């Protein structure tokens, strides 16, 4: 049967409700609503396996194929940041980067305490996430990432690019997840990161579909293909390409105020809905940071703040 009207138009609902509830985080529809258009979908393609895609909203509920846990070059190699733990290590970055390249703006942002990922994007379509790993070769969780709403399946424009991102579990979900766990005399996850681990490390791209996982977005291995001058820029891009980044960022002009946000964030960070484990800290010109280039082992234009 052509049901071609029906499937482009469950196809255009389900990707806004998506989005509008695991993105933005402001539905417009009652889960009631998803579920049924979703349930309608998967008995279309059930019946009619003629209109599944690649990227259909069906992928999120998982399959049978089992991610490999390959092991898998990334693209590029993803960057090590050194450590700060006070004031006058952030001082000393500061300092290192203005008497070699003049006074810098800086990008701040919240450090999620994550599994690191690389997440390879061909013609603008998800086809590779792998696990960070030592920071060359990842293991290929493609199939469990693909289940994470958070991830776009395809980009707004065609891009060859590999993202890097934090998965992670909010904590309420890491929470109620060790409640059911009680429940039923399991041993408890011992933080979020660890379920979250557990969870994208099933065979069973099912099971990580039910746990509540989500991502961040922070960098891209090449920047070409983008018109972004900065970080700053580069993460309003990703958003624009249909990323799910963190919010909380901010530019600052100096390290006074990468000092104030660090100050902001250590009390704050109690009160979001995921854990941290720092704050990044980056020059924010994309020239400025080629200029600083990197040390042997990491760049010499961004740091981690380590928080106590
Ligand atoms: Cl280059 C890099 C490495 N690890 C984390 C991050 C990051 N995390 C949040 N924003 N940026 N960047």
């Amino acid at each position: 049967a052509d049901l071609s009207s029906r499937v482009n138009e469950l196809h255009d609902l389900l990707n806004q409700y998506s989005y509008e509830y695991y993105v933005e985080d402001n539905p417009s529809v009652p889960d009631s609503e998803y579920d049924k258009l979703l349930h309608e979908l998967i008995k279309i393609e059930e019946e009619h396996p003629e209109y599944k895609t690649v990227d259909s909203p069906t992928v999120r509920v998982g399959g049978e194929a089992q991610a490999s846990f390959n092991k898998v070059n990334h693209d590029t190699p993803m960057l090590s940041l050194g450590n700060a733990f006070n004031e006058d290590d952030l001082r000393k970055f500061d300092q290192r980067i203005r008497e070699q390249i003049g006074n810098v703006e800086y990008m701040c942002e919240l450090k999620i305490d994550g599994l690191a990922v690389s997440l390879k994007y061909v013609d603008g379509y998800f086809v590779q996430g792998l696990t960070r790993g030592d920071g060359t070769t990842g293991e290929d969780i493609t199939e469990n990432l693909k289940t994470i709403h958070a991830i776009p399946l395809k980009m707004k424009e065609p891009l060859n690019v590999e993202v890097r991102g934090e998965a992670y579990m909010p904590r309420r979900s890491f929470l109620r997840l060790n409640e059911e766990k009680e429940k039923n005399d399991e041993q408890l996850f011992a933080n979020p990161r660890n379920a979250a681990a557990g969870s994208l490390r099933q065979l069973d791209s099912k099971l990580t579909a039910k746990r509540k996982l989500s991502v961040f977005i922070y960098s891209v291995n090449d920047f070409t293909d983008f018109n972004a001058r900065s970080q700053s820029e580069a993460l309003d891009e990703l958003d624009k390409l249909g990323f799910t980044t963190n919010k909380n960022r901010a530019r600052v002009n100096n390290i006074d105020g990468v000092l104030e946000y660090i100050e902001k964030w250590t009390s704050q960070r109690e009160s979001l809905p995921y854990d941290i484990d720092g704050i990044v800290i980056k020059v924010n010109d994309l020239d400025q940071q080629d200029e600083m280039g990197f040390t042997q082992k990491s760049p010499r234009w961004a740091i981690a703040y380590k928080f106590p």
